């Protein structure tokens, strides 16, 4: 129930997921907390993406091995093991950016998103058209 415009680029190397909204890099902390930071020297912003199926990815911390995941109430968290809450539909947006929709809650359009203050957005609060959901994958 979603378009299938996919972004270029591959998953060969790790990446930083830069959010245009506030200019924060998606960060996965050791305690499982998820947020954003502007500090490019941070050791928890290096992410390795992998495709489980065409257009479906896992997003993992290279530093801690944790998987980005969105829970039943729309909150992002770091998971120690891969589960259905760790799969995201990676799509092109505005002919330029990358967006990540929770596969588990795809029917409700719950996106991975960062606010201007660097805090994560809760699933139900995200939607097409926001800058919070637009990411650019940059080399590490």
């Amino acid at each position: 129930h979603h378009h299938f415009n996919l972004p270029p680029g591959n998953y060969k190397k790790p990446k930083l997921l830069y959010c245009s909204n506030g200019g924060h890099f998606l960060r996965i902390l050791p305690d499982g907390t998820i947020d954003g930071t502007r500090d490019r020297s941070d050791q928890h912003i290096q992410l390795q993406l992998s495709a489980e199926s065409v257009g479906e990815v896992y997003i993992k911390s290279t530093e801690t091995g944790q998987y980005l995941a969105m829970d039943t109430d729309g909150l992002l968290y770091g998971s120690q093991t891969p589960n259905e809450e760790c799969l995201f539909l990676e799509r092109l947006e505005e002919n330029h950016y990358n967006t990540y929709i929770s596969k588990k809650h795809a029917e409700k359009n719950w996106f991975v998103g960062l606010k201007k203050n660097g805090s994560c957005k809760r699933g139900p609060r995200t939607h097409y058209g926001q800058k919070a959901i637009l990411f650019l994958p940059l080399p590490v």
